[PDB]
């Protein structure tokens, strides 16, 4: 292969948030490089009546709340990037995010558990490697690229649904998802997050991750 | 009469918020003094599964979002107190809130429009005085005092419903509410807020306010 993925970057943003564009660009650049699992969660607290993006959801906002609690904070803001489900940083701080992810890796707090995903014809197969502890197998479904009327703006990896498909206990496992899931991934893609939780059950460190894009086109040079 | 009410204090808090108790006490003290219209809005972003107060609501959280936008901020936190619908301050900063309200009054940004409320037998009557501009006649219904299991903690003026009952255009007006409203106020009380809105329609400066308690007991000394 080559160099393993550096980590997970979950950006909470909104088209109604004026200071978010810079962070949106940051994420787009990281997704283009493909060295991180990047996700964009549009929050609903920026909607009022006009500039209400059809990409936001209450569920996305609730996830940012889960992180707020787990991180011991007393509030939320946008743009906010959550790294490896372990810490937060300004969404536009590209240098900070990569330096943070590197710091995690150097401490063995990176993506230590192998996670693989692929289409098994009319089903989705998720392969998880061996490790220690317990974690949920979380799947975040997103559209690859979606344009919205401002003119027109483009957003990438906008999550529209998140679901837990099983539990990992340290043992290697394979989870098979039905055609209904295949159809959803085909709308863009999905990210598999092997995520632990704290005592309260809120989202915590992500110890493994993978992205499966709906487009399975193999690009080759001869 | 005597000295007019100093202003409106809207506290966003939650029993799931560990740093909120101090702010809750602050509000209780101001409500006891009765020189301000005090309201407590329990937010829902501190609920997870256990310490989920039955006093929180999505609507309350949305109101804090409305204020976030109007105030030009990019996030929310608890405990947060909104003063006269014009600015925010730490919920526990008792000195700051009163000094802020005083600063508003000295600038003629206090409660300049008279607002009165009373029970008309089986109906609720709200009397609004003359002024300039446009504002919604907002009614926030609350329980006077509610205890929740931690032991047991007590919360005051916990808002459980907010509704606009009419529009003020600067002209003196009287709004009559049905028996259904009387029943709700009797569950605790209500606060009438003559509130303006910004260009986006979000909650802005409150130019008049009044509280009507369900208990209409007249205390006299002879």
């Amino acid at each position: 292969a080559q160099e393993a993925v550096k980590g997970v970057v979950e950006l909470f943003t909104s088209q109604g948030c004026a200071s978010c564009p810079p962070a949106d660009e940051a994420l787009r650049k990281m997704i283009q490089k493909g060295d991180v699992v990047g996700l964009s969660y549009h929050v609903d607290y920026w909607n009022y009546l006009g500039w209400t993006d059809s990409l936001a959801s209450k569920e996305n906002t609730e996830r940012q709340y889960g992180y707020m609690r787990a991180l011991g904070r007393n509030g939320v803001y946008t743009p906010q990037a959550i790294l490896n489900g372990r810490d937060h940083v300004k969404g536009a701080d590209v240098r900070g995010i990569y330096d943070r992810l590197d710091a995690f890796k150097r401490e063995g707090q990176g993506l230590n558990v192998p996670v693989s995903s692929k289409f098994a014809g009319d089903e989705v197969e998720i392969d998880i490697g061996a490790g220690n502890g317990k974690a949920d197998v979380v799947v975040a479904y997103f559209t690859r690229e979606q344009t919205v009327d401002v003119k027109k703006m483009s957003y990438w990896h906008s999550v529209y649904d998140v679901q837990t498909v099983g539990m990992w206990d340290g043992s290697p496992m394979t989870v098979k998802l039905p055609a209904s899931v295949v159809a959803k991934v085909k709308k863009g893609g999905c990210a598999v997050l092997l995520q632990t939780a704290n005592a309260s059950g809120d989202p915590a460190a992500i110890v493994g991750a993978s992205i499966l894009l709906g487009n399975e086109t193999q690009l080759e040079h001869h």
